[PDB]
């Protein structure tokens, strides 16, 4: 099954403290998480893609 | 950023160990972990899409 | 290259009158005019996705 | 609906004869052919995203 989770640091004003969603965040939080079962490799960039974007 | 990851416990030969790799794993850890940071809702079904798979 | 495409001749009035966009439109524009350079098969559904929304 | 299909001028083997497959070919026919019914704009690129690729 393919998984599709947004994490970026939703940026916005406030300043706040510290972020959660980060890029590195996720490598390391799902690759600790997942090496426990005996996953490894390197996360590497999807087949870039392109969208129709309508406008008339 | 969009995060791909494929979470499939297959097994279809081999030892009676675990999977760790299961869809409801994902959504427990994924909602769970990402929850502490103020994160919430449901896991919905991406749009239905379909691919040319060549033959001749 | 990985071309996106949504084609759905979806309506929200009443006068419909006719489309363009249809799936059936694809499969057959697509297949007829790729055909043409020697490309063949079956139009295949791709694989299941989950994705999460927001809420709170 | 969302469809999804490769298109890529990579021949390698063979001689130079002709080609359909085009990146270009794509927009041009695609946008043609569509244009015809109600529809413009112009091809952004898709968000990016990253898959994790096993290794061990």
């Amino acid at each position: 099954m393919q998984y599709k989770v947004i994490l970026n640091g939703k940026t916005l004003k406030g300043e706040t403290t510290t972020e959660a969603v980060d890029a590195a965040t996720f490598e390391k939080v799902v690759k600790q998480f997942f090496n426990d079962n005996g996953v490894d490799g390197e996360w590497t960039y999807d087949d870039a893609t392109k969208t129709f974007t309508v406008t008339e």
